[PDB]
């Protein structure tokens, strides 16, 4: 690699995993548009097993970006469209709170209050439609933004049930398999465990257990060059050969409402370059409170604007996961790791990175 590339790197990354005593890492740099990678440690301690550029980790939710975007190829398709009533998807929503509440209040946590979680008691599907018919909005749809897994969730579900396929089934014809993502998977396969990343919280092994709409809010697991690969594909779209996946992507980025700093996209999440990484860490989920927080309609969004901070964290019980990309630089950054560490810790790291190289 450049050595700018490699120092900024493992200067930045050694004395992170110290300090966060994280057991495995692996990083990607996308600079000029090339991929370099880096990793440390271990994806399985016990069976000292390294990491590689092919160990999977849990991308937690990071894999909301993957769901924006198959919603945008879904729009593009003409299948679905934003301003739609939730009840068009799903007509057994009887209850009346759900008047107003569109798919794109789903798609960007502003449905009013929808709750972080689906409760782990949600099995099936009578359970699932049985919560949201219960649910006690707080606010009125379009007004506060409330970060949360049942709301963007929902959305996913909803979006692909006009192309009649499953979530998952729809997620590898239309995103991983026409971007080369072949190591990115929903459900890991058995002929894939051998680079299946135990997850570590509180020392022990764990892997993401499975719960309600997991596949549609933080079900992904992916490699360091798949991860790679995604960015990429987010950072120059129009070198997308598929016409709907293009204009999806295109779509996950546009600005769609404002709190403080931060504009919502579908999944992504952005900010105006150039911004310091306090206000990225107020100015977004990478925070340590649940924040609700007013939002400003985008009154129509504006398109992905290429002077942009564009970035998603995700975790899992065992896993913590960032990406952060800059358009008009040509320039990102995934981070993978299997142990979940503060959020604001991940975005100084990155910013210390890219604004290094940029
Ligand atoms: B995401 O913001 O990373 C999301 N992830 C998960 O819900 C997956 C997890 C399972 C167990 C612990 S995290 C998230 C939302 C709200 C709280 C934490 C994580
Ligand atoms: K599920």
């Amino acid at each position: 690699a450049p050595q700018q590339i490699n120092d900024i790197v493992h200067r930045t990354i050694t004395p992170l995993i110290e300090q966060q005593k994280i057991p495995g890492m692996a990083v990607a740099v996308i600079y000029q548009g090339k991929p370099y990678y880096f990793t440390w440690g271990y994806a399985d301690i016990a069976k000292k097993q390294p990491v590689t550029q092919q160990t999977l980790f849990e991308l937690g939710s990071v894999s909301k970006t993957f769901t924006g975007v198959l919603g945008g190829d879904a729009i593009a398709r003409g299948e679905i469209k934003l301003s739609d009533p939730t009840t068009k998807y799903w007509p057994e929503l009887t209850a009346k709170q759900w008047n107003g509440i569109t798919l794109l209040h789903l798609a960007t946590y502003t449905a009013g209050g929808l709750p972080l979680q689906v409760p782990d008691e949600v099995k099936s599907s009578s359970d699932l439609l049985r919560f949201y018919q219960n649910w006690q909005p707080a606010w009125a749809p379009g007004t506060q933004r409330l970060y949360a897994n049942s709301s963007i969730g929902l959305f996913g579900a909803l979006a692909v049930k006009p192309s009649g396929l499953s979530f998952e089934q729809a997620m590898q014809t239309r995103v991983f398999q026409p971007l080369k993502l072949n190591h990115t998977w929903i459900n890991v396969p058995p002929a894939e465990e051998k680079n299946y990343a135990w997850g570590y919280r509180e020392g022990k092994a764990v892997h993401v257990s499975p719960g309600a709409l997991d596949a549609e809010a933080y079900g992904v697991k992916s490699t360091i060059e798949d991860m790679a690969r995604w960015v990429q594909s987010n950072l120059k779209p129009l070198d997308i050969n598929e016409k709907t996946l293009q204009q999806g992507i295109q779509l996950a980025q546009s600005r769609y409402w404002q709190t403080g700093d931060m504009y919502q996209g579908l999944g992504w999440e952005m900010l105006d370059w150039p911004v310091n990484p306090d206000s990225i860490i107020n100015g977004s989920d990478a925070k340590i409170a649940l924040a609700a927080r007013p939002v400003k309609a985008i009154t129509p969004p504006t398109p992905a604007v290429r002077a942009s901070w564009v970035h998603k964290t995700g975790a899992t019980g065992g896993f913590g996961s960032y990406v952060a990309f800059i358009p008009e630089k040509e320039l990102g950054i995934v981070m993978l790791a299997n142990k979940n560490y503060p959020n604001p810790a991940r975005v100084d790291a990155a910013w210390q990175i890219l604004n290094a190289l940029q």
